[PDB]
């Protein structure tokens, strides 16, 4: 089928451009059910629990806001007393009450044992770590840099002695009946999760020493906090692995990558950028809301990444003097483009230079454009030069690319399996009668992936017949077994850099795209290829077979003889006589 | 359940038949329950807090329910996928040399899947390819 | 096949054999074997652009066909024998014009290289001084 | 331009007057000399010093340490509000070590990439 301009726009529309947004701030968490219902659970329940999700989501600043709201029993008086020379216990107190120095403190049994120095002339403070005015908001502690002195808490030496007084609180203390928030990543690096285990499986909590000459002893006391861990689902693994964690952490508050794109989640965005001090227009509010979509490659789904979203909104806010505008945020990004389209300035120069050929006009047998991505960031997309040969052979399909060292194992898999369809799809000869030998012509680089396989498929079939493809339409899709074709990924970049080439060599009218109709709902184009479609300047079919995208590149059917078909057969028997006679 | 009793919980029949069934769960044998009593504990002070602190049937089959929802984000991706077109699936209807069979993601809590499989034949000598190996 | 050849240089044999192969059809398989060296080479070469060298060699030994050896050649090809641009062009020609200019020119030597790489082309002056007379 | 990127010469150093410290004896380092103006580092040198990390947790969190010996007693100071543009230096692979660090990205927002070659023009023959 072809895509009509108005199957393509997926843009929400502007109205009252200008128009300032005025808009109440959305809870901690919208957008993010399953993680605010884990977390209510740990919070009703007392549990550990951990925040999971990809990077700059604000997974910690949604956390703390929700923290805020919260609250309970104002935290005991905490503190170290002496039970010897040599020794310290913590002590909790009901509040306030330390600054007192039976007595009337009897829960301090122990500091007996402030007792009889005159009995010898034998000639010590019992020391605050916390106190505090209420339970609300809770302590809620954050120390992303995990060190054990951090941690746990410091001895210091004041010449050469110690005691007591002398010992410095650690984050783990000041989150007593409260929060302690922590970075997966950061007790990993800094080496501290065994030792933070001992702390809350074990009460084991040691101030940091010098590597002499005297320490205090110092007993386990009942650790009471709730403990968030923050890390990405790759930041966990680590820690996963460590029958221990699951113990300790039972709680998963995972935020999903995406949100549904609906009417509620753009007003709850453009309720959050306000709170964060934007003057945005009704106009700004759209295109990023849209911009979000765009990065999540799906129509119906927004990209839920607050911090990505924030941090281009400072961009278009910067070149619109201070104000979010629909144009400020489209121009902030195009110049992300600007500074990052060297390499493809570079790449169009060698093409129109005829250093790297290319065919975006005519026909060719044997020949297609597939699209590719160049793996770095931020991941342009090109057209790639694809040929197939074919002679009499003994059923031999050669993938160039992976002999040689540079194809994936995806990239394989996608041979073999058009290798199966091929064989399977054309028996009357028994074997196939031919030797096909494919490869990306100026590639020098590994290729990885199975989307490939749509554009090897045809080239594979233009060879075998004879059969002379449209150069002026690029082709990325993935298939089975069957020939089906399937969904691919990266589908805005690929079909905006054959575009860009086009472009650059000069529209002929007839370019365009093939593509898996499987992949729709994943069109979100930039404008300028829309305006294209929309003028006739370029074309986008989607498919759902390998024989209908042939179909459009040879331009003519499979049957309805004089089909595509018979010219197939006819190949592959001129092929079986050469090789017998 | 005398142990979970000792151990604090105030248990309802209903709470511990679940519980009991969960361990033979556990353990994917009707005839044999998971011994380890500390993951029974742990899940029983969930259901305890969806409970009010009553641990009781309902508590038990929605601390489990809450477990699986806590962790389907992978499943919920999937599933849209599927209903998508994004993975092509068949479940009704027919076809030649095609099969769902089932397969287990592996990390943590080992959800299963159906994974289209294909089998294509040709005149060939006697080669079997499995192309994924 | 000694070790020596890299992987874009075996890329570029592959392609060469998919045009003869697919060039050259009366006889069903091509019915020739042929072999390749550079012959004083002790070191890993890589690169394709000697796809060019390659190809005329195989076409001279098959055809039985005298080639000038005062012209030097570089360039890559495809699989369609189209002839396709390559680096370090400068480097290359004058490093055959320094071989012939140490052992006496004989007025006819020279390089053959792809059009594609026309605006590479920024050779010393004393090449160009031998090109202009 | 501190392109030698150790932790003494980024966060500045903490000398000890025979053992004893306090304020006067805190010794200020790049961070500090830049603040409302310009930090310009070298990728290479942040990397090679292993200095990274430290110099995120100062942009990010605010957090800079003067170096100490490995006794007896210290100074807890307090984060501050870091006031300044940094900007890095180095080629396209000094980067990629960088990057791999979703960090990076988020702090380091505005490429400024040089083109290897010019057009060849007399504007630029003549601006050579
Ligand atoms: B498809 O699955 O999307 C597709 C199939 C390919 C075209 C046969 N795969 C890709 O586009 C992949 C993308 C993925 C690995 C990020 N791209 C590559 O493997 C590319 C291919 C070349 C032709 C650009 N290889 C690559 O990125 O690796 C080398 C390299 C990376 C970055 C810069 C320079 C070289
Ligand atoms: B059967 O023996 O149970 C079965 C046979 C398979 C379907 C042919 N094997 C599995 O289900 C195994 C389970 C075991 C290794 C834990 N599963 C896998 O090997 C899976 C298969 C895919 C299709 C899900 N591979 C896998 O888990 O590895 C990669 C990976 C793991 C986790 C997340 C993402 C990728």
């Amino acid at each position: 089928m072809r895509l009509s301009y108005e199957a393509l726009e997926w843009r929400t529309p502007i109205e009252n451009s200008t128009e300032p947004v005025s808009l109440p701030p959305p809870p901690p968490f919208f957008g993010q059910e399953r993680a605010r219902e884990a977390l209510e659970l740990a919070i009703r329940g007392g549990f550990h629990a951990y925040l999971v999700g990809p990077p700059s989501l604000g997974k910690h600043e949604a956390l703390l806001a929700y923290l805020s709201t919260q609250s309970v029993e104002t935290p005991p008086d905490l503190l170290y007393v002496p039970l010897s020379e040599r020794k310290v216990a913590v002590l909790t107190l009901p509040s306030g009450q330390e600054i007192h120095l039976f007595q009337r403190f009897p829960q301090a049994r122990a500091y007996e044992a402030l007792r009889r120095y005159a009995e010898t002339g034998e000639p010590w403070r019992p020391n605050l770590l916390t106190s505090s005015s209420s339970g609300t908001p809770p302590p809620i502690v954050y120390e992303p840099y995990a060190t054990a002195p951090r941690l746990f808490g410091r001895l210091d030496y004041l010449v050469w002695s110690t005691n007591v007084s002398l010992i410095r609180p650690g984050a783990v203390h000041r989150a007593q009946g409260g929060y302690l928030i922590l970075d997966a990543l950061s007790l990993k690096r800094e080496g501290t999760w065994e030792a933070f285990k001992r702390a809350l499986r074990n009460g084991q909590v040691e101030p940091v020493t010098e590597p002499a000459p005297a320490g205090l002893e110092v007993e386990p006391f009942p650790i009471q906090m709730q403990v968030i861990l923050v890390g990405t689902p790759e930041a966990f693994e680590g820690l996963e692995e460590d029958p221990a964690f699951s113990e300790l952490f039972r709680i998963r508050a995972e935020f999903s990558p995406t949100l549904p794109a609906s009417p509620e989640n753009c007003t709850a965005l453009g309720g959050w950028l306000l709170a964060q001090g934007f003057q945005l227009t009704q106009g700004g509010l759209t295109r990023l809301y849209d911009e979000a979509r765009r990065m999540a490659e799906q129509r119906d789904r927004m990209d839920a990444r607050l911090v990505e979203i924030r941090a281009l909104a400072e961009e278009a806010a910067v070149l619109g003097g201070g104000l979010l505008t629909a144009e400020s945020v489209e121009q902030a990004i195009a110049a992300r483009e600007h500074r990052s389209f060297l390499s493809e300035e570079e790449f169009l120069r060698a093409v129109q230079e005829g250093v790297i050929r290319l065919r975006t006009t005519g026909r060719a047998v044997g020949e297609v454009n597939s699209l590719v991505v160049v793996e770095a960031a931020p991941y342009w997309g090109r057209p790639a030069r694809l040929t197939a040969r074919a002679a009499p052979g003994r059923d031999h399909l050669i993938s160039i690319d992976r002999e040689a060292g540079l194809g994936g194992q995806i990239f394989h898999k996608a041979v073999l399996t058009l290798a199966g369809y091929l064989r399977s799809r054309y028996i009357e000869h028994g074997s196939l009668p031919v030797t096909i030998s494919l490869a990306f012509e100026q590639n020098y680089v590994s290729i990885e992936g199975d989307s490939a396989g749509l554009a090897e498929l045809v080239a594979a079939l233009s060879a075998i017949g004879n059969l002379p493809l449209r150069q002026d339409l690029a082709v990325t899709g993935a298939v089975d077994q069957t020939g089906k074709v399937l969904a691919v990924g990266a589908i805005n970049a690929k079909v905006e850099g054959f575009f860009r080439v086009c472009k650059a060599l000069g529209l002929s009218g007839t370019q365009g795209v093939i593509l898996p109709e499987a992949n729709l709902a994943n069109l979100t184009l930039r404008a300028e290829v829309l305006e294209a479609v929309r003028a006739g300047q370029f074309h986008i079919y989607a498919v759902e077979t390998a024989e209908q995208a042939l179909e459009i590149l040879a331009g003519a059917r499979m049957e309805g003889f004089r089909g595509l078909q018979e010219k197939i057969r006819a190949g592959l028997e001129a092929f079986a006589r050469l090789e017998e006679g």
